């Protein structure tokens, strides 16, 4: 397997504008990415997963698991996944505030190291 | 089908420190019994998995192990494994390296994180 981490982090302040949309950012992100393994799995990616690991004293990491088909796609693998995550927490945001904006488009992730490699 | 998890080893800062002041780097050696897994094809266990550290504010890492355990069984075999590994191998580096003194290391642990996709 060629197995990637990807760190994202959540800001608490962020997670509590969401919350007070009456929105639950861990839910949506969950399903998001579900959504998005299905849309590509057998594809540029053989296996997904997610983690997440409190900050204190608020805030979250979002990990993300990989197993790609190859090195060379992970440009393209997180590009897809970015995209995703950003327009479809902003497309809820709006609909649940009747179409109040919120600062997303800092979210992005680290591709962390796999020592193992 | 999968079941992928993430393992995940916290070293207290004190603990690291110990190591440094015996001359040993506990990330290195970490990093080097994991490999040995690796190289021994994983006993089987997994057919690949993902490392990396975490710092810990102020002093101290998390170690994590993120891979595919296939089933519950074969999770607390590879925890259990790994566990038994690293601490033997770290008391027999420190033993070495301080002429034979001991260090507590029987604390060391996985905690498991779930796939939250599942």
């Amino acid at each position: 397997p060629m197995i990637r981490c990807l760190r994202l982090k959540v800001e608490g302040a962020l997670e509590q504008i969401f919350t007070m949309a009456g929105l639950n950012i861990r839910d949506l992100l969950r399903d998001i990415l579900r959504r998005w393994r299905d849309e590509n799995y057998l594809g540029m990616v053989e296996g997904a997963g997610m983690f997440i690991e409190e900050i204190h004293p608020e805030g979250f990491s979002l990990y993300v698991h990989l197993d790609v088909r190859a090195v060379s796609l992970l440009e393209a693998i997180v590009q897809h996944l970015t995209e995703a995550i950003i327009s479809s927490l902003a497309v809820e945001f709006d609909h649940a505030t009747g179409g109040e904006r919120v600062h997303l488009i800092d979210l992005h992730f680290e591709v962390l190291d796999n020592l193992l490699e």
